[PDB]
């Protein structure tokens, strides 16, 4: 699903935002323009604010005087945005005019009046956006009036920073944005003093949120360096957020108080407010939080540290105020100063301390300031209740509304995500969900409003308002995945089979309709887990727990492929598998066995809710008795019938039962058979559980799957555990190859193969196509058995050459002298005269000891002293040659093996060459 | 009732059969097959032994070695079959594998085990079934074995012919069949000779029959000519039939004994055994035959002669040896033995004759056998008690058994009957009956048991095995019957009124309950046999003899129509006649008599037992005295009132009664009455007791009974034997015949008839409608009376013509010159002029005497001569003409009476041709 929005219609730009409580239409503030938008998000009515030809240094604007510097179309920024519902209109003050506000009219936006004329109709100088704020109260006629807190930008004698106005009926009329009291002496505005600008110059009052409470108003404001932090001079310029407030009912101003405020945690200190919302608790915060229902709350977000408005850190917190604390500091404040104790401590205001009074009164809540002890600041600076922190992704914007008694409380992050977070310190947890409706690559705005339906959350960014529903739980498919998300929205329409929120489920309200918590699933279990392919039509039980009444009727499906009635009794329901007819179609090609899903579909709503692991297996497709028992399931193996099958009846009788794979039938392994070819020998076997042939059953033989040929010869089973082939002999035709290993079966009655495991082989193993010297063969493995034979002048078995005497011969284990030495090539073919070369000679029969060679090598002449970690035996010498310096020149290579005797010398067929 | 069969299952074959002795499971061996029945011969379970592919010719098997020789699809035939109870098994030991032995499981069939592998394990080459025999005899664990013998084919190298074997207790293991104690020198086997085969080509030994008895085991066998008969060279072959004998302990098989065995019959010589059985006596036979009870005996079978053991002769006898005789024969030739007397004598054993040494020994019945005198021979042939001979159908098997102690024997024959024999030569008498349950269309085999109940006997056939009962007395409907058949089994229950064994008669131990013999019955006799239809309710006594206590109660039922309760008082039996209104619905339509089997009824079983003549007459429907008393019963006539009844005094009085026939009234016979229509006559009768009419009963009337008319005359009864119708003329219309018989019947007061026995008819006779001419009246019959009549020119009686002169005239006695004869036609028209012809004159008036007809006939003028034989008086002239020589041709035939006066000649109608 994609979230609605409303793309900068100026593409350009955007700033403030606000919802009509009756119409739900959203109006956006932005620079140069002013939007007036539905619910949806679609564009209603365009207003152009925007570019005019101005110039900031001027005082009187253009309009009502000449100004001396040049002027540029520079951009108008929407500053702030109240709704006057009494006045059907909408106050839209902008900048750029010396801060002229705008009436637009609330359905059209047409412009009602612009007042520019007076001093007072200019609020600022101040191009920023944000850092104004306010709220208009109103009461029914002879008592009214808008109060709005703005920066100076050092502008002190021009513009009030606090100031209380009036608002009339007509936007014509030249009384607007007049000071409610206006007298020589004190009028309803406080500006700020000369000599603390020239004392700190940049000092500003920065105020980001406003909301009007009980019979107040309140304000949370960012200000300078004033004693904090110390300094001589000025230098840099750190920040202090604080709260103020007034009584909507004092003219004179003299209510006025502040109190810096932050929190922290873990010794981490959060000092500087990016946003703040007033709110409900709802029973469940404040029953634990201790307050009546009408109490109010105030969430806000704080940076780390005192540096950088302009940019403030990642690191931010959300912490929590309730109004009945601050209200109790505030007044123990003013009992404190009442007492006499002390200085007013407002650095910006007073330079000069000027000491509280004491005096006798009644110290209410009630209290709106009186002549003496006029405005004053505070000491102690008031903590807060930290909630949550991030580290990695900086918080800018916060909401939070009342559900079902429960608080959730929405945060804008600095990436253009909403954290949707349920406060249970009163309650017990944390974090339930996060969002990106809005923009993956960038920020959120202070101006996060809820609709009046309390749908939706319309969630502002530098470039597009989106609507993020306060919820999207049809995500979730089952029980166990919808209480498993945690986002607090979502909750299981048990019958309707659907993850939704309160509202949404009809009939919530009934009981065990609708499951907020895990346990109340669903979590379903059905007795016969497995069953059998072959098997038809069986009686399952189902349990199910968190289940709402089911007396509207349920059916059980497998899967999209069968579903089969079902009738409640007690607690469990009760279906029947599908017939043989249906239960193969599915299994057809999975094979072993295939894990279904079944599940429940319920009457009334037609959707499957609950699941569990179903088992179609089916023993009787195993074809033998190591898949059948050896495999992962409960399958018994018949030898008799040979077939598979789960039950122990349908086996041909008890002593024929395999419940066990070592009993199967099966051919256990020894030492390497070896065979040789053209000889006539038996191979005996061992085994397990061999089967007694039955009546009508043939015995046992072997066959053995040779590409050339396959030789089948009978043998005799002695016991359950011995099996031999008859004496035969085998052969293969190519002589390609020495060892050829060859799977070997062993049937019985035929067809029936027993199982092989180990897959146990025979090895037909052939004597001298390589070797024509009686020392290559001796040399080879005693394993082969072949052996030289004198009279032949060849080499083969025993069994091959004809015995005239007594003996042919074979190294007894290489006590056997022998023949025919033979060099076939030489490596380095020339050296250096000098010697030192190491000469490999490779041969086919040479000495089968180092012992003998060595001093037996010889180039020529020149003694060559052989090397025994080189020397391979029978195959290849390595020898160091000695000096040279004879007259030769070139000479031919000589290898004596043992003697130098006539028939035991070899000489190289090239000659090694001296230069 | 049929009997309960099973017919080859392979309908291709049947060769063993063995009984269960607990469970009565029937185990049969076939070619290619073994069956397991029930009882009942339902089947069980089939084995498939069958056609394996194999040649008798190899040796080693195909499945141990390779064999050149070709093989083909052969039967496997069922040599031996033994119950192994200990290894709960079967031992079903075929042929086509070298002879490998197979081992079935008890209950289902299954091969535990069939050792191939060793040399031990084939036990003969031979094909034949049932040449194999032995016994299974078995201990505790390390006490046990198998002996058994077989025929060799000349295998004498392969194969012991005789051997102890050993059988383990697990069926895979390689140690079975092989011998008890095997030693270089001598090993627990017998092998036939080498030289005796050059020697005789073909001799083999074959084993018939096989059983051990107290601790030795005893064989029956067939052997060839070995100095029987005498022969220089090969050429005939007949054989001895001998026994041979063992002790179970002697591993060295030194105990070995062999006797010639046969018996015989009025010079008739029974030398070789079909089949022998080994059995108890039971009290009776082994009392007579003078034996303990525990002491054995053994029934056999025997052929004639010495001939063709393949195909014997039909001649067979069943003889008997008792084995104590047997045991005597043999410690009677061991003792000679060790006299020092004589040889061995063993011909096919000992080419060489070896001498009996003598020793100092105690000779017992345990005598094991020593190391000298080694297994030695016999002179003497064991002669038995022959008991039953069949020269027309040969007997092929038999069994026997105890029953209530009186020896049973069953006989198969090659007709496939089963005969039923009491041997009492120790008890007296022979063969009871003979049946066919089995095939009536060829023989039965030697394998014959009875079940472990004994209530059958299991018959088996080539093709099928019979369940026969050792009893179907049911058959048999009265006690006379029932004894009569003689087949032992068969008693009258009396009670029951039933024919069944003592088994089934419940109580029968009681006295008399039961009757054995034809004494005992039953014999029926009713006091008054014959009782008339007129009686109701007459008083019977009835005498019984061999019955039981009837108080229980009894009732008489003349037949399925009537019954009536009975009383007992002293040895009889007191019922009453049923009423008349029921006796005659019986005696309708049968008349004269109706015999009538009454029979008893007795309470208890409710079944007629016993039966009588008992005759319904009844007197009273007979309608006449020669009915009544002249009939075949006692009955008395009454005169008077005409009745016929059995009492005396219901007669009208003393004088009216009639015991004898003689006395009844009836017509005696007197010459026939002859009676010339038209003539006043009177007709005298005789005849015996006329009764003289009583009061109110008129006289005698004769009536004739003529179809035309019946007559009533009035007569008169002079006396006691006399009659007489009174003068009156009768006649019949037609003219029709001469000679009417005619019925008569002699009444008195109306219809009163008087029998006529003789049934004496009174003749009505007729006067020339056929002759017109006086020498035809007179030709005629004396008895008529008929005579000529000059003056009217016609023939009638005297009765009938008026007398003018004295006389009209008849042939007082062929005195009488007469006329007019007439030639009606001649036979041979034609003649020969030559002559010699024999012409046939046939005429109505020739004359009476043949003397003047010769002479008087001529052909015209040719003179002929009569013959007097031919010649037949006044019909016709058989004469033969001389030579016609003469002119005339044809010519009229003349004949002249006495002379040829004129009145007197007769002239042919045709005349005579001559050509």
């Amino acid at each position: 699903p994609s979230f609605v929005t409303f793309r900068g219609e100026p593409a350009e730009g955007f700033n403030h935002l606000v919802v009509d409580e009756r119409t739900g239409h959203i109006y956006l503030g932005a620079v140069n323009r002013i939007y007036k938008l539905s619910s949806d998000l679609k564009v209603l009515v365009t207003h152009q604010t925007g570019p005019d030809e101005d110039n900031p240094k001027c005082y009187p604007p253009r309009i009502v005087q000449t100004c001396n510097e040049p002027l540029a179309s520079t951009n108008n920024v929407n500053k702030m945005l109240l709704i006057d519902y009494k006045e059907n209109r909408l106050i839209a003050c902008g900048s750029l005019y010396q801060g002229i506000c705008k009436l637009l009219r609330l359905e059209d936006l047409f412009k009602l009046g612009e007042p520019f004329h007076k001093k007072e109709h200019y609020l600022s100088g101040v191009n920023e956006s944000g850092s104004v704020f306010g709220v208009i109260v109103s009461y029914s006629n002879f008592d009214d009036k808008l109060f709005i807190a703005t920066a100076v930008d050092g502008k002190p004698e021009y513009f009030p920073t606090i100031s209380s106005r009036k608002l009339t009926k007509n936007s014509e009329a030249d009384g607007m944005f007049a000071y409610v009291f206006h007298d020589e002496f004190v009028a309803s505005m406080i500006k700020i003093p000369s000599d603390t600008f020239t004392v700190i110059p940049d000092f500003d009052i920065y105020y980001v949120y406003g909301f009007s409470s009980g019979n107040f108003v309140y304000f949370l404001t960012l200000q300078p360096e004033m004693v904090s932090p110390p300094g001589s001079t000025t230098k840099e310029q750190v920040y202090t957020s604080k709260l103020v407030r007034l009584c909507k009912e004092d003219t004179a101003f003299n209510s006025y108080v502040e109190v810096p405020i932050g929190c922290e945690r873990n010794g981490v200190e959060y000092r500087l407010l990016q946003a703040a919302y007033l709110s409900k608790a709802g029973a469940v915060l404040g029953r634990t939080l201790g307050v009546r229902p009408d109490d109010d709350l105030l969430f806000t977000v704080f940076s780390k540290g005192q540096k950088r408005k302009m940019k403030s850190l990642d690191e931010s917190a959300l912490c929590i105020f309730i109004l009945k604390q601050i209200n109790d500091r505030i007044k123990d404040r003013l009992q404190s100063c009442y007492r006499g104790e002390g200085t007013l401590d407002l650095a910006w205001l007073k330079v000069k301390d000027i000491p509280c009074s004491s005096a006798l009164l009644t110290i209410d809540d009630n209290f709106c300031g009186l002549d003496m002890n006029a405005p004053l600041g505070v000491s102690e600076m008031v903590r807060g209740i930290p909630v949550f922190t991030e580290d990695r992704d900086r918080m800018t914007s916060v909401i939070a509304y009342v559900y079902k008694n429960h608080s959730l409380a929405f945060v804008g992050t600095k990436s253009g995500k909403l954290k949707k977070i349920r406060v249970d310190g009163p309650k017990g947890n944390a974090l339930q969900y996060e969002t990106v409706q809005v923009v993956d690559s960038g920020p959120v705005l202070r101006d996060m409003a809820f609709s009046k339906d309390h749908e939706q959350l319309y969630i502002m960014s530098e470039r597009q308002l989106t609507r993020v529903p306060v919820e999207s739980c049809g995500q979730y498919r089952s029980c166990g995945e919808c209480l498993g998300s945690g986002d607090p929205h979502c909750g299981w329409c048990v019958l309707h089979n659907t993850c939704t929120r309160k509202e949404r489920c009809e009939r919530s309200r009934e009981p065990r309709r609708f499951a907020s918590e895990m346990k109340q699933c669903v979590r379903l279990t059905v007795h016969p887990n497995n069953i059998s392919v072959s098997q038809y039509n069986v009686l399952l039980v189902l349990e199910t727990y968190n289940v709402p009444e089911l007396s509207a009727g349920v059916n059980c499906t497998f899967e999209d492929l069968s579903e089969m009635d079902g009738l409640v009794i007690g607690n469990q329901i009760q279906c029947y598998s599908p017939a043989a007819k249906e239960v193969p179609r599915i299994i057809t090609e999975n094979g072993d066995h295939h894990v279904v899903q079944l599940q429940l579909k319920s009457k009334e709503t037609g959707m499957t809710f609950a699941s569990t692991s179903f088992v179609f297996y089916n023993c009787s497709v195993h074809n033998s008795c190591l898949s059948c028992v050896e495999s992962p399931y409960r399958c018994h193996w018949c030898k008799y019938r040979h077939v598979c099958t789960h039950d122990p009846n349908t086996c041909s009788f008890q002593e024929g039962r395999v419940k066990l794979p070592e009993d199967c039938p099966q051919l256990l392994r020894v030492d390497k058979i070896l065979v040789p070819v053209e000889v006539i020998k038996p191979i005996t076997l061992k085994a397990k559980n061999l089967p007694q042939p039955q009546s009508g059953q043939r015995g046992y033989e072997c066959i053995l799957n040779i590409q050339g040929i396959e030789q089948r010869v009978p043998a005799l089973r002695f016991n359950s555990s011995s099996v031999q082939c008859q004496n035969t002999s085998y052969s293969y035709e190519g002589m390609e190859i020495n060892n050829l290993p060859v799977e070997l079966t062993v049937v019985w009655n035929g067809h029936f193969n027993i199982d092989n495991p180990a897959q146990n082989k025979v090895y037909l193993y052939k004597c001298g196509a390589m070797r024509e010297s009686c020392g290559l063969c001796l040399k080879a493995d005693p394993d082969f058995e072949c052996g030289w034979c004198q009279s032949p002048g060849q080499c083969t078995l025993r069994q091959h050459c004809p015995a005239h005497e007594s003996r042919w011969l074979e190294l007894s284990g290489a006590n056997s002298k022998c023949t025919n030495p033979r060099i076939t090539e030489i490596i380095p073919v020339t050296g250096p005269r000098e010697g030192g070369t190491k000469v490999t000679i490779r041969g086919e029969n040479l000495g089968l000891e180092f012992r003998d060679i060595a001093s037996h090598v010889k180039v020529a002449g020149v003694e060559c002293s052989p090397l025994v970690d080189g020397y391979i035996p029978a195959e290849q010498i390595v020898c160091e040659m000695g000096e040279a310096k004879p007259s030769q020149h070139a000479g031919f290579v000589e290898i004596c093996v043992a003697v130098c005797r006539p028939e035991f010398m070899a000489r190289s067929s090239q000659l090694y060459y001296f230069m």
